[PDB]
């Protein structure tokens, strides 16, 4: 079988499923791992898009009452290194211990926040597990489908710990780790011993290109079979060589800007306020973007389902209310950081620079810091930022509450001092199941997320990659990159 080469934007720091969260890690996680429930993105013919849930790890499944599913395991799946997968792995994974319990904040610093109100699974039998919440979810076979629930093998794991894990990562994917050099590549090779669609490549090198014009040209010369992050400003050129194509897709994610609120000159609301309302989506989306990118009416994403508003009226955009902001904040005239590593985010630099002369026009003087990959800034020496957040769940439920949350990272670690109104509408929406109180509490969230800017939504990326045409390969609507029955060469 041919090797895949791909030329990526960026790698993460670990392979452990959990910390691998980010726009990176899925695409190399998502081939060493899988999961209890998946989702099929092509289901029923659908151009990678599809929310169809279907069996992975779980044969079959049953939800008993509003907090508690019942799993039966497919049998004789085998992790990398011939461990048979038992409940017992699925109960490591979803436990107080490795995942959402105060001993697993140094492990999975974020694993506690992301994660539903959860009570120890209860193992049955060596095939049968039950996941439960303490409190109502009806979130649980979301939450089992998503990137927080890649199963992870209990006795490997605990024996080498989360950090030596992340290092050399076993699963029961579809490939195999070989290799991990920071900041550099990830070699994986072909599983073949998979439980599911046989792996069609034989090897598969995730080789970090950050500069996209070195990444664009490592495709016309043929070092790479496939490569990702790039703008629409590159479709017109790749596209005119006849063995080579673009391959996009609009993501279940939205690129943002966000604040480092323990600083004094974002504390208050009015400042954050301000920059949000000078900036000119639509301006960026045409220039920037060529049309493909997506704004949204808030908070608010048609994944969501049930919890999605339709009619609710775009994001506030208004230069005379932001210059007033300004002029009531008290600013002085000091540059304001706003912090970068690169072009991490596709048109990171490119929308920076329109949104620094935005904000030049309403008085607010900002300027760019770039960071190099696996060295973010301290905290302290940050002020704006840009970031994303890949909207998981078939529900509103994430990213408002696990990031933004009265238990999350926006309001402990960067200081947003929400309302205490904001916190207990997270707290209801979190046990509620649908309905019109459910559904306008999102809303009032929504509406104080706006009048706060404890972050500033700016649009759904059109996310492109570029393939040789050789190399039969459909993205997906989510940040990651699907090889089961989905890559075939010739
Ligand atoms: O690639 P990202 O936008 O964010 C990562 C961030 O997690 C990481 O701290 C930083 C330094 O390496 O690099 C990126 O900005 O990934 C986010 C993730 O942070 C978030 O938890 C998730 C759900 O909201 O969405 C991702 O898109």
């Amino acid at each position: 079988r041919r090797a895949l080469r791909l030329g990526v934007n960026g790698l993460p720091n670990s392979l452990e499923p959990v910390n691998a969260i980010s726009n990176v890690g899925p695409r190399i996680v998502n081939q060493i791992f899988d999961t209890l429930i998946a989702r099929d993105f092509f289901a029923k013919g659908a151009p990678g898009n599809a929310i169809d849930l279907v069996p992975a790890l779980a044969e079959s499944w049953e939800r008993i009452d509003e907090k508690s599913v019942r799993f039966k395991l497919r049998q004789k799946v085998m992790f990398h290194d011939g461990v048979e997968l038992t409940a017992d792995d699925v109960a490591y994974t979803f436990s107080s211990e490795r995942l959402w319990g105060p001993e697993a904040i140094k492990k999975i610093p974020l694993g506690k926040s992301y994660s539903l109100d959860f009570d120890e699974p209860v193992v049955e039998d060596k095939y049968t597990v039950t996941l439960r919440t303490k409190t109502p979810s009806y979130l649980i076979e979301t939450f089992v489908a998503s990137w927080m629930s890649r199963i992870v093998p209990k006795e490997y794991y605990k024996k080498l710990g989360a950090v030596d894990f992340g290092n050399k990562p076993v699963g029961t994917g579809p490939y195999k780790f070989v290799e991990f050099v920071a900041g550099d590549r990830v070699v994986l090779e072909a599983n073949d011993a998979y439980w599911g669609p046989k792996p069609t490549a034989s090897k598969i090198t995730y080789q970090i290109v950050a500069e996209p014009a070195t990444r664009v040209a490592g495709l016309i010369s043929g070092e790479y079979d496939i490569i990702t992050t790039l703008t629409p400003d590159d479709i017109q050129l790749i596209n005119s060589y006849p063995d080579l194509e673009t391959r996009g897709t609009l993501i279940e994610n939205f690129h943002m800007f966000t604040f480092n609120m323990n600083q004094e000159v974002f504390k208050d609301k009015k400042l954050r306020r301000a920059l949000a309302l000078a900036v000119n989506r639509p301006i960026m989306v045409e220039a920037l973007w060529k049309k493909q990118a997506s704004i949204p009416a808030g908070f608010n994403f048609p994944n969501y389902g049930e919890t999605f508003d339709p009619k609710r009226k775009a994001m506030e955009y208004n230069v005379e209310e932001a210059k007033r902001l300004v002029k009531e904040s008290g600013y002085d005239g000091t540059p304001i950081t706003y912090h970068t590593m690169g072009n991490y985010y596709a048109n990171a630099m490119p929308a920076l620079m329109m949104m620094i002369e935005m904000w030049k026009q309403i008085g607010v003087n900002v300027v760019m810091k770039t960071y190099a990959p696996g060295s973010f800034p301290p905290d302290n020496q940050t002020w704006m930022r840009n970031w994303s957040n890949g909207q998981w769940m078939t529900d509103a439920y994430a990213t408002i509450v696990p990031e933004f949350g009265p238990n999350g990272q926006v309001q402990k670690r960067w200081g947003w001092k929400a309302p205490a109104e904001f916190n207990e509408l997270c707290q209801k929406v979190t046990v509620l199941p649908n309905g019109k109180e459910r559904f306008d509490a999102y809303n009032r969230m929504r509406d104080i997320f706006e009048e706060e800017a404890p972050a500033v939504i700016l649009y759904q990326p059109y996310d492109v990659y570029a393939a040789r045409k050789d190399v039969h390969w459909k993205p997906v609507s989510f940040e990651m990159m699907e090889f089961r029955n989905n890559l075939s060469f010739g």
